[PDB]
RNA sequence: GGUGACCUCCCGGGAGCGGGGGACCACCAGGUUGCCUAAGGAGGGGUGAACCGGCCCAGGUCGGAAACGGAGCAGGUCAAAACUCCCGUGCUGAUCAGUAGUU
């Protein structure tokens, strides 16, 4: 339960900071779904569960496309750090980006 | 000096979110002014909706165990998106009396 959040708004490259995004449009991408962001993530031996149902607060779109969390695993709860690549939110979030595209594309 | 946006960094967080460094853009107030006008007030208003302004936001809604918060509707509201009318100012058609002043 003490996991760190992540919405697909963090990384939406079609949405301004303060419609959430959390990381540089050269490295953001174009609607990322709740979906892609765990396989991405999973894939590469992250634990990841993910949350179908949950909306972001400040996402407006009600249809399904936009709508979900990934919550992620940083720690295994000794406070080491699950692996060393992802120390933090935001080593996590730039990854998935660099990780989603080689997906449908 | 102010407002609103937008971009890019740190920092704290399980969320909504919290702390802080830069960059840029738009507008505003009112303090000096000009290689400035034919004349250019630092006026007065109004719209700000079907989503585009900003603010306050019932409900609802998203996040939350909750506190509370986000986004924001109906409604309210504006020194400060954008739009627009009026006043002033400048040129510029035109009207009336057959009015004069003087023939």
């Amino acid at each position: 339960d003490r996991f760190i959040c992540i919405y697909p708004a963090y990384l939406n490259n079609k949405k301004t900071i303060a419609e959430g995004r959390r990381i540089p449009i050269s490295k953001a991408v174009e609607n990322p779904t709740a979906t892609e962001i765990q396989d991405v993530c999973s894939a590469v031996g992250l634990n990841v569960f993910l949350e179908k149902n949950k909306m972001y607060s400040r996402e407006w779109n009600r249809d399904v496309q936009y709508r979900g969390r990934v919550r992620v695993q940083l720690k295994q709860e000794d406070g080491s750090l699950c692996l060393v690549q992802f120390p933090s939110r935001k080593s996590v979030m730039l990854y998935a980006a660099e990780m989603i595209p080689k997906l449908k594309t």
